[PDB]
Order: structure tokens, then C-alpha cells, then sequence
């Protein structure tokens, strides 16, 4: 259960660049640019259920460290991949072409989407359970 909890957005980096190069539609963007949206993980062992809230729009996704699993993305495309542990805090993945890393330490949830050169970062804390 050592992701678990409750997390918003407190800060990202190049939101607009990064949702462009993916294909989000330029209305999506401009809302949800300053959106410190909420994500809910529950984790039980190797299985994990993780809800993404921004205001309206609710992304409901599950894996099993190890297992295939399909994603949905931002779009609302879903791929098919795998989400591995990388040490005892960092969840691991890729889906089209992204490379994604999730970091916990502590309260505070570090996302980081790369695809190509762009770099999409977000800081996340702990706001209550
Ligand atoms: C009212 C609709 C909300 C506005 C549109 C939502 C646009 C997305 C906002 C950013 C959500 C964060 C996406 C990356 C989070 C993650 O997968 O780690
Ligand atoms: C947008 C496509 C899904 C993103 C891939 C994430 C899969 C493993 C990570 C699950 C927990 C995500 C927590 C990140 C915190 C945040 O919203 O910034």
C-alpha cells in the first residue's frame, strides 16, 4: 500500500508543449492548464487502481506490477503495456513512445512524461486520505 493515497498538482512543466505533441485537443488544453487536478492511488501489493480527476474529466485506470495492462491516456486512447517497479518507490512504464516515471518520496509525487525532447513534469503532495 506504499503509493496509496490522495494527491493534487502543485506545479508543472510544459503542460501545453506536451499535450500539442500527443494530439489533446487545443480546447482540453487551454482549461486544464492551470487545473491542479487530484489523483487517487490504491495500491495492494502488486495491483493498482489509480484515478486522475480534472474537473469534470475523471481518467480510471488499473495494472498489475509485471502484467500487461491497457491504459487509457489523455486522448482516451488506450495501449496495451506493462508498469514495472523501478526501486522501492518508482513506477516504470511506456505507452506510445512515452516514457513514463512516477516517483514517490514521502507526501510528495513526482510524474515525469517524456517524449522526444519534451519533458512533461508534475509535482504532486498529499492532501489529506
Ligand atoms: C473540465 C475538463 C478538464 C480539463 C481537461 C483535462 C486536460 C488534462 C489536464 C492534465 C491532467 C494530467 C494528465 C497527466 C497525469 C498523469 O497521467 O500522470
Ligand atoms: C496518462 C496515461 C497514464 C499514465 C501512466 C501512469 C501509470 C503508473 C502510475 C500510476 C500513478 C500515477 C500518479 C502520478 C501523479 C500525478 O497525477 O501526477
Amino acid at each position: 500500500s506504499s503509493f496509496s493515497g490522495k494527491y493534487q498538482l502543485q506545479s508543472q512543466e510544459n503542460f501545453e508543449a506536451f499535450m500539442k505533441a500527443i494530439g489533446l485537443p487545443e480546447e482540453l488544453i487551454q482549461k486544464g492548464k492551470d487545473i491542479k487536478g487530484v489523483s487517487e492511488i490504491v495500491q495492494n501489493g502488486k495491483h493498482f487502481k489509480f484515478t486522475i480527476t480534472a474537473g469534470s474529466k475523471v481518467i480510471q485506470n488499473e495494472f498489475t506490477v509485471g502484467e500487461e495492462c491497457e491504459l487509457e491516456t489523455m486522448t482516451g486512447e488506450k495501449v496495451k503495456t506493462v508498469v514495472q517497479l523501478e526501486g522501492d518507490n518508482k513506477l516504470v512504464t511506456t505507452f506510445k513512445n512515452i516514457k513514463s516515471v512516477t516517483e514517490l518520496n514521502g507526501d510528495i509525487i513526482t510524474n515525469t512524461m517524456t517524449l522526444g525532447d519534451i519533458v512533461f513534469k508534475r509535482i504532486s503532495k498529499r492532501i489529506g486520505t
